[PDB]
């Protein structure tokens, strides 16, 4: 879904057609301007940052899993006559559809019979799912994955590849997979009774040398040596495919480029009408694409357990009986074929809706996790309450496009309710504290990290418990669309908080809230203050992030109620303003404003530029020339938003009814 | 009557068209959250179950017995002329009509002489109910009988397959039947006499390979290894069927699919005018598809001896008389065809209504059983003052519909008063006593059960003295709709037990009504009470089931006087989600609310999805206002053209709509 | 076919029964691929022009053009000027003003 | 308190740890709590007149 | 902007090419371009005094076409204005003031 996903880029970015990926990492964020405003009873100091960088980090790393499941028929493609008044199919009308439509009336009852037993499961989703895979290994086949490198550096703690994936050896995108052949066989006409458990489609004139190829590989297992997002285990979709084609099909080549792929899915949705069946495949792989880099260790705890990817059973009756599909097909929406014809023209703009899809979930799971399990919306019942359809399961995209809808706080709506894609939530539904393992850079990192080792040397790989789920990405793209008191993404902002009587060289902050919003402003004049929790006896540091220029509550790494003790006279000078000040004094006011933003991505420690031309707008309107809205609002998928209203605590979320 | 059962399905139940069964038990209910209270002079203790799953086991076996009788012939089918005006065949039109067609003249004085005898044999309800049976036999035929498996669990007691069922061998549901195929000849249309005792059907065009094979396995003797639901014993219908079909009968095939039984029921039906016929078919396998697992050890009485289905002998004399059913036939009821539409569309919907009719049967049956023989609508003469028709002989389908009209309160109304299926009320109508086999497991079982010996070493082959019948389901799809004060199955419920600190805990229950629904309610909250009758000296326990988890007065297994001592300081807390009772003073004031229902079904102790279309309530308007539309569209290729138009760029072309 | 004159005329064409039946001519359209036609050269400066497999190629060889977007087969001749699009450019009176 | 807290609840107000400590001995419950900063103990059973 | 294809952005007119070169001389990027018809390296950095592009640095009267190379664009001077990856229409409003 094009027009969905696309919406959730910043007004101010419109991204180029081509993108040159040439790595398993990719830096995006944007330069902003910052004018702080310092007001205490010393006095009034004002300053001016004029380059700010703050991203995120994304990569091409995350151990998936495919299961085949049986999930809804999408009834897209079919003749509009054999439907009735209502949006129903009807075998009285299908007996009709096939009787005028051919000279020998005497298979007329044996096709009734068997059509009956199909149609009620055709799905294509799974088929062009791997058929798109096939696609980006070929185009970004020059991306290596070395066993040996980091996935967290902080300073302290260090998390290898070595850890989290193993299993694994060094290997190219390209030198991952070795794809066996399934049998591509010809469909004669004449053949009386379908043979069971094998699809047949449809196809434009002769099956070329290089098209047989394709489909052979994508029907395929997916077996990969290194941990790749596009290259994940895929059980077996079939045995055999038959191809409806006029024209003989060709003996399989062995050989194809990305573009020949291209020119298999263009052919293959044209002739069976399968343009929803896509855009199922399209949303599916913008969940899995990208990968999230951790914010911090303890957000390493997300992506230990190897998620599930539900691919419907692949199942198509088209070659068989090729009178249902005709030149007038029915389908519920006017722009249903918009998401073909946008990945088509610009297939390289599927990057940009991954990472703007996979930050508004990790997003919202961040306050999803804070929110208290004896609430009305908690993290069980959150997607039980805001679905409005009847689908198979409340799993895979269902799960993620709840999460989208609480972020951006708008209705999103899906012609039919599908359940096939990654579910995220299964680190979050489990009462257990996750064993991370890590490396042990530095002699003093039991003091910073809850470590089971109380005493370690430089070297020794040790493991860190990890209770309440932080957030592992900042809002970036999603920066000011709704501002929560938690993130406090705000353009304007007036911060106010009294300062802690300093008795000796120590301020005690008691209050939760206060703790917050003074490290807060500290952070952003540019001084690393770092304070020890008193019931734990563990040292918090504002300076956590470098990346993402903010301090989140989470960062304390202790779930339940605490007293801080500051150290005033130990505050370093990292990155220094002329608002920049040392002892405050009273009520400390902060008044910020950010203008200028301008997108800048970085790739391999150097900046990674956009080439080609300028996105020219693809869009269809509501009506071509259809009179009435029949609504038919029975079937469709409705996902209804969630406010956050803010109460006194400030440790606990909690969600309402808008 | 796909109608009336439809109707008996809960409003929150929304089925789909597909279930996958891989399994000969099916454990259907309902998801609730249970707000339960304990109030008292000391305070109030709230707890809440948020998924409380109270469900009703269903299996695929059940001992029954086929015999042929006597049954009234339907009329519905023939042609509208040779009726009179009260609904009777007027022989003198029959002369008039077979004189005025393209017989043979020679035959026309000898077959109108027999006619006054053989248009009177109509009734193709036991060919359908075989070929219904192929049907399902061929779909779900992995499903597996162990010989030595568990038919009832409870701790104390132990019902084996081996106790039940003797003579039984393990198999699969394929390899039960070796059916063995009767003679399929063609009917001569210059035969001099028409042989009756030997019935002739129509048929549309040519019979095909596979129809010989199902008509010839359809009419002969069943003859099962493992006791199956859907392959009982039935008798040889007939030992040779004639066909009236002038394109000849191919010899048989062999093998055949699900699939090619459906091709063979549309053309029989469409081709004889037999829908009322399939009608009566479809409400007898609805009865004899699945049976109850018993709730409690006792409530096995039921399916000791095999209940007799009464099968109507096979008779039809249409292939003697093509002239008489024509395009226009004779109908009581105009909604006359929806029964076969419905089957057609959704198949596997069967399975629902099933569940449904067995539910609403042994629920009332339940209730039935405990009136005494004194009194006007009693155990024998139930069903002589609900029917106000002219049955044969009450038994089948009259007995199975009148318990279905008391338990839903509505007036079931069918075309024609036919007598067919299993009939269910044998072991109630003898009143004796019945000796159910069981195997024991502990040492101290013979307090509880009502057993034959006093002292019994684990491992011993006992048996059970049952007198009164107990439920052997509870209601679950027809929960709070006619609400009784036996089964409690209110949405709100509160018991007060009276108790004075001069009490030492021990409470005397004079009351029968309040001790069942204080066993009742403190079995949801999670405790363990074990009860002494102080009259008799047997002791009664809350937990007697597994499945729905609620306490009816019929686990006492005693009718007598009413004292029951529970002593308040030996209740244990057994299962999970629980509010505790440490030592009560005062009066106790128990309460619970259920808000929310959720369709859950399980199977192999794993959830069982329903995947598919969505299902509607298919009306006869539905069909035949695309009759009235007839697509009255003139099938004439009208090909609208579009005007190219030009723009900046010149080099690629777009096409407008005008 | 029918549906292609309807587009070039610009009127509606009814016929009684909707038949299917005569030649197909979008055929190597709808493949959406490069179609190797084979040459037999004349002179030795051809590759410059033409899109062909060898850059040095001597006269009286047998050479392959590789053709990528297929260029119209016929000019608009009959149906001249009833229609008119500004890519084939068949005006009665037309100008150009080159500076 | 939260249910996240294991039973830790921390008192920055004075006035309120006051009247928590005092009404817990009416119901005869012997509260031991800890001060953070200074690292000393205090016990409400301090008294066995009033 | 023109689409920049491998590396290379052609500007086939006379007028566009002075106002691009002319932006990001502003902004201080040294750019290098190739004449197609003459085949000789056009550079804006040519007088480093005036600190402004005149076309006549292109040193060819009549019509040609510049292939920009973009990814070799120098950064000799830089103020927080100054970006090296231009996107679409480009607009620069910059103000003249306290002459001495």
């Amino acid at each position: 879904m094009s027009s969905l996903l696309n919406s959730l880029l910043p007004e101010y970015f419109k991204p180029k057609t081509n993108l040159n990926i040439n790595s398993s990492r990719v830096q995006y964020g944007f330069n902003a301007r910052i004018d702080m405003q310092y007001e205490d009873d010393s006095g009034t100091r004002k300053g001016s940052r004029p380059n700010a960088f703050m991203s995120n980090t994304v990569a091409f790393i995350g151990n998936y899993e495919g299961i085949i499941v049986d999930d809804i028929p999408i009834l897209d493609g079919l003749r509009a006559d054999i439907f009735d008044t209502h949006g129903d199919l009807d075998m009285g009308l299908v007996e009709d559809a096939l009787s005028k439509s051919t000279m020998i009336r005497r298979n007329v009852p044996t096709y009734t019979a068997y059509a009956s037993e199909l149609l009620y499961k055709r799905n294509l989703t799974s088929l062009f799912y791997n058929m798109l895979r096939l696609y980006y290994i070929k185009k970004w086949g020059s991306i290596k994955y070395e066993k040996d490198a980091i996935f967290y550096d902080n300073g302290h703690a260090c998390l290898l590849n070595r850890q989290l994936f193993p299993k694994s050896r060094d290997a190219s995108l390209e030198s991952s997979l070795s794809l066996p052949e399934a049998e591509i066989a010809m469909l004669d006409p004449g053949l009386e009774f379908p043979e069971e458990d094998v699809p047949a489609i449809l196809w434009h004139g002769r099956v070329s040398s290089r098209a047989t190829c394709i489909l052979g590989q994508a029907c395929s297992e997916f077996a990969p040596l290194a941990p790749f997002s596009i290259a994940h285990y895929s059980p077996q979709l079939t045995r055999k495919l038959f191809v409806n084609a006029p024209a003989g099909i060709e003996p399989s080549s062995g050989r194809y480029t990305h573009e020949d792929v291209k020119d298999a899915i263009t052919i293959l949705v044209s002739a069976n009408q399968a343009y929803t069946d896509f855009e199922a495949a399209y949303l599916m792989l913008a969940q899995t694409l990208v990968s999230p880099v951790p914010r911090t260790a303890e957000a390493s705890a997300w992506f230990i357990n190897a998620g599930m990817v539900n691919m419907p059973t692949l199942s198509c009756a088209n070659g068989y009986y090729p009178a249902l599909t005709n030149v007038n097909p029915y389908h519920r929406l006017d722009t249903w074929k918009d998401t073909l014809n946008h990945w088509v023209a610009y297939p390289d703009m599927l990057f940009y809706h991954s990472v703007a899809m996979i930050e508004s979930c990790y997003v919202e799971l961040g306050n999803v996790a804070r929110v208290s399990d004896s609430d009305a919306i908690n993290k069980y019942t959150f997607t039980e309450l805001s679905v409005q359809g009847r689908p198979v399961m409340n799993r895979g995209i269902i799960v993620d496009l709840t999460l989208v809808a609480m972020r951006t706080g708008r209705e999103i709506s899906l012609p039919y309710p599908v359940s096939c894609g990654l579910t995220r939530t299964d680190a979050l539904l489990q009462g257990t504290e996750i064993h991370v393992p890590v490396v042990v850079k530095d002699i003093d990192m039991p003091q910073y990290y809850n470590a089971i080792d109380k005493d370690v040397i430089e070297g020794q790989e040790t493991v860190i418990k990890v209770k309440q789920l932080p957030p592992a990405m900042y809002p970036i793209y999603t920066y000011g669309i709704n501002t929560t008191e938690f993130y406090s993404d705000h353009f304007e902002d007036q911060v106010q908080v009294e300062m802690a009587p300093i008795d000796n060289g120590k301020a005690v902050f008691n209050d939760a809230r206060k703790f917050s919003k003074f490290m807060s402003i500290m952070r952003m004049m540019g001084n690393d203050v770092t304070a020890t929790d008193l019931v734990t006896g563990r040292k918090v540091s504002n300076w956590a992030d470098n990346s993402s220029g903010r301090f989140l509550y989470t960062d304390v790494k202790y779930e339940g109620q605490t007293a801080f003790l500051v150290d005033m006279d130990t505050v370093k000078a990292r990155d220094h303003c002329w608002v920049s000040i040392v002892d405050p004094n009273g009520t400390m006011n902060l008044s910020y404003k950010m203008t200028n933003f301008r997108a800048a991505m970085f790739s391999r420690n150097k900046p990674l530029y956009m080439t080609g031309g300028s996105v020219r707008t693809i869009a269809t309107g509501n009506y071509r020339d259809a009179a009435e809205r029949l609504r038919a609002m029975d079937e469709t998928l409705r996902l209804k938003p969630f406010k956050i209203t803010e109460k006194l605590d400030f440790r606990v979320a909690a969600y309402a009814i808008p």
